[PDB]
């Protein structure tokens, strides 16, 4: 998916929304797997799927918050250089 | 069972309550099997049911406390990245 | 949004009001996210939204006070050159 | 819960009080769970509840002191720009 | 047992004393069971009671030192954020 | 609190006294928190309150001495223009 | 690429445009890598490419705004010396 | 313990002496616990007390040197503003 | 054994020497037990004494090097705060 | 300590001598602390005392040279006004 | 060891020489411990002594270069105030 | 083996070469023991010698790379303090 | 393989491409071993080859991303020193 | 190597060339070690040599750019004093 020159379409919210909306479905699957295990804890497959999606979820938030942190630094650097 | 977008309904307590309430009945069965064995230790079936539920109980707490640990890491990671 | 020739509509207060009023809503969201976390500290999404808006708020004040500082220099420079 | 335009109701103490009072009850629960374990260390549920609230407490102080630190930076930045 | 708002009655020593004094009696029982086994090693009940209390003692120290470690982290985190 | 036309009630000492007397109570609280920590260093709340008031104290002196510096410039500017 | 004697072709905008246009393509790649990760967060290569380009982007803005800052100083220095 | 208006009784040495003298006794206890362990390394209680006081000692010096650092900044800020 | 105010008698070497000299005798016993087993490997008592002292020796070095590590942190923290 | 009407006892040397002689003892303490650290670098207290006095020494010279600078301005201003 | 009024015997080289010569012997011990480990890497005591002296060496250079940095600031501050 | 004042003979390469050359022979013995086991896997002595030297080799690289890391920190610290 | 003076041929992309292209073949082997195990999980040799290449792959990415991180630091350090 | 009175042979380019040419060979070794690891990532020695030279390279650029920065300050200081 091509992105219009970021120069003009640099929006921090949009970047976060990408990380959110693109994982919202996967978050539902994670919590669905939880409910599945609640019914049947003794399913190795559900345990694997749940724990995988759970570990992935951790990575999902890591990438999200890290990206935002970087953008903050960029914005602040500009302000400081023109401070 | 579908879950409302976790983004908004991320509650650690709720996650634990799932592990608790969904097993409370099974915990009663475990301790009931204990009482059954107290009356008749010499029932292989009761021994199997008790020991199975007991082993399952171990797994029940493992999944519970592990999930919570992961969520802790996620929360802390966010705070640190915005620290 | 086009601005009438600043030459005549150079008002320092107006410049600040832009930074204020345009963020007032976002400041409400920030403090609202605080209240949300007060109810549920264990929501990664709310933590991300709060901390993001909080970091943004920092940037909001940085841009505001910096702009004003610059305008001060401009005004003083004129007075000095015609002092 | 809606907040009156923070511009006028920016109070650092109030922000801290939010983190304090909103957790005071939870802190009581934590230390209550400690007392519960003092009576019965061998209750997995109490161990989970105690350790969860304890881990949460850590997060409670992290969010509190971090928020305050940020506000300090904001205040100082303004003073410096008008120094 | 209700605890006065910990905010003001956060004392690390007190927390440890809870773990100590509340187990001191149980530690006496453990070492008493040792003496009992010294007289009669061939008592399964005394072996069970001794080994149980011994295993419990291990857990007693685990919970104690772990709690203290956590509190250390909390204190240090505050100092660092205001460092 | 309304102020009588500063034109006539421009007093540098008064300006400083505002910064002093209005914080004297808070300075007592700061040094009181120090004494509190001297008794119990292991109270996160006291650490937060102390370090907060300490950081605030820094800001208290910053605003004070900065205001005075500005007034000096104003007075000198007048003298120079009529020198 | 040789540049016509800068003496005559010193244009601040042109300098910035160099930093912009020469990275616009790379910015597209960065945001494209984001979209790629949105589809597949679990690709180490995409993570490396994204994070690399992201870190590079930070450097891209650093060099840009720094260069401009320097030129500002040069222009101001001339004006002051002939002020 | 109430403190006479710090304005007049701001003494950096006194602040340090508070951190020192108030912990000197505790430092003796720490090194005493060391000697206790030297005689009996195999006492969990002495290990806990020693390591606790040792960790506390670390915090004792952290709070001390941090406070002094802050005061330095305050003093320097005043001098600079009246430099 | 009482220790003169550590403030003045804080010596890292001395701390290590405590761990060393106080165990040197015990280290001799350990290596003596080794020689005893070399003559008679089939003595359960010597095996217990050797393995106990060996396990203790491990703990002896753990406590030693850990204490030193902590002191390093303390020294460095001071230097950094006054760096 | 009361001072005879400065009008007649305005001596720049005397002002400097105040800053010198009043700190000479403290300078000896600083360099003495250096020698103390030369013997025992691993004493946190000596590190704190040395670094504190060292930081103070910096402030000692700052106040000294600043005062003198101001007096220079005063003297020159008089000469210029009667030039 | 008493030092002649530093006012007259302020020499930066001398300060460094203190840090150097007073540690030169200890540096020899460090590199000697290295050679000792080269012969016998499997000596815990030599590992402790080496690593301790190595960590100390780090602190030795930290204190040295830090002191010099401070003195630089002092010298420059004087020159600037009389610039 | 005595070392010439390290001050002048501080060479990182030399330090590494010590760890290398002093173990090269031992590395040959390790890989020789491998070849010995390749001929006779069923020799407990060769298994002990191989596995011992292998474990030692691990320690050999640990000490090597750790020492170098420390020296890096020292060099960087100096540069930063004079940066 | 000799490299042309890096001074002129310092390209971060090229460095990464080295880590990529030089392992691409090995990555194919890894995923090929996976397919081999999919057909025959019960082949110890394939398990060893797969798990070895998998562990190696981990190391492959570690070296790659680490190198890039270092180069980032170098670039940023230059910009900051000339900022 | 003796240097002709720098007074006359102060050339910034020459200073940089020293840092460059004197490391160019070492840079080749670094990138050569990279190629060596590309062939054999599993050589601890090559990993040590590469990572060492890489860390050294970082230090090489740090010393280079820092020296130049200082010289800039010197040149500018002269111009300003005669401005």
């Amino acid at each position: 998916m091509s992105v219009t020159v970021p120069d003009k379409d640099w929006t921090l919210s949009s970047l976060s929304e990408t990380f959110d909306d693109g994982t919202q479905t996967l978050q539902g699957q994670l919590t669905s797997a939880l409910n599945a295990l609640a019914e049947n804890p003794s399913n190795p497959q559900l345990l694997a799927e749940y724990q995988s999606k759970l570990s992935e979820y951790t990575l999902y938030r890591n990438a999200q918050s890290n990206t935002v942190k970087v953008i903050k630094d960029v914005d602040a650097a500009i302000i400081q250089n023109f401070r």
